[PDB]
């Protein structure tokens, strides 16, 4: 139980990678508050995976596009569990579209969720975080390698976290809070399954030859959130099966 | 004991970070052979083997790997932790010091990696110990040292491609001191814990990466 007595906030905790993060932090002893945008049923199943196993949890409905909601969610978490130790920023939106074709609404929604809300959550959490804390953003390997058309805005939204992480590491380093940017490759989820021709084409670009697993992303996040990782800060850390080699 | 039954080779395992890596991998259950700088020492019924070998000597390194495999079978893990740091300006650095940094920091990393790869189980792990000076060189005097460490970035990428069909991962751990965002130097045990994580069964999807553990020196 390396996270015994710690409090974690996960932005986007109800499915895929986020659900795996919430469960793994809880299994290591953390109390976890998480946000979900869409489904109360799904957030219930996540909340039950934590509690049936003995862990403590709070599920908060919050739209990562609304400033006010994330700020509110952070405060509600703090009321419930006390000051934060760990923040994991896992909201994410993907729309494909060429430079000449992408709709401005889609651009706006990727900026709101993938960029703006990462900062806003980070700011509120930092205001309510213990010294010695951990802030982990979930970015993408597309910040480093964009091998196909249609991902310009997505990749922009993710390479944004590189500079955010560096400057936040400077800001919060005097409080011994680390800040890191986890950059996954393709991961097998319901909306991006390891199946079909698209998947095959992505696997071909990867050194390993399979999609990553939610639990593997979770493992790394939990290592970074833990007591051995206090010297890792400012870093963009790829976990992408060699996609970006 | 997530490394129970696994075998590790650590090039440069006798003090500081190397010693911490040896100790951590052994504590997780691995058999560990390491080099330090033919002569070897071990304990009856123990699973740690210390082998005297200069990292500039190609035959001694190849032999050391082969000795490890004789004791313990195919490797699962290699950690390349040898390293020399000589300061000198571009105009002044002695060519023998250039040669020593290339031999130890660069050439012996490939030599050990090649020999390990020939005797390594699929599903294995290769971890190079590089430096954050590959990304940020804030003062004069470190050009050859920085060069020797940024070399490991292209090596890591290309070896990851070579070995990925055998599910062997290859990564480059980049420490900073053991300019700082966090206000302290790193502890050898911290570097070791990151190596141990990458060496273990949860890290099979991490490959080709240069992973900084530097207190934000390079931010």
């Amino acid at each position: 139980h390396p996270l015994q007595g710690k409090v974690a906030f996960v932005q986007g905790g109800s499915r895929g990678i986020g659900a795996a993060i919430v469960k793994r932090l809880a299994s290591e002893g953390a109390a976890v508050a998480f946000t979900y945008a869409a489904s109360a049923d799904r957030a219930e199943a996540v909340a039950s995976a934590v509690t049936t196993a003995g862990g403590k949890v709070l599920a908060i409905k919050a739209d990562s596009a609304d400033a006010a909601a994330l700020q509110q969610a952070v405060r509600q978490a703090v009321s419930h569990f006390g000051n934060l130790d760990i923040l994991v920023n896992n909201a994410g939106v993907a729309t494909l579209g060429g430079t000449e074709e992408l709709a401005l609404d889609d651009l706006d929604r990727m900026l709101a969720v993938n960029v703006r809300s990462v900062f806003v959550a980070s700011q509120e959490a930092a205001r309510h975080m213990n010294d010695g804390g951990r802030i982990i953003h979930i970015g993408s390997t597309n910040a480093e390698r964009v091998p196909f058309g249609g991902a310009a805005v997505y990749a922009m939204s993710k390479s944004a976290l590189v500079g955010l992480t560096k400057g936040m590491a400077r800001d919060l380093g005097p409080r011994s809070i680390t800040v890191n940017n986890v950059q996954p490759g393709p991961v097998d989820t319901e909306m991006n399954p390891d199946a079909g021709e698209l998947a095959d084409q992505l696997k071909q670009l990867m050194a390993i030859g399979r999609y990553g697993k939610d639990e593997e992303i979770a493992g790394f996040v939990a290592y970074l959130a833990g007591p051995q990782a206090g010297y890792i800060t400012g870093a963009s850390l790829s976990i992408d099966g060699g996609f970006s080699a």
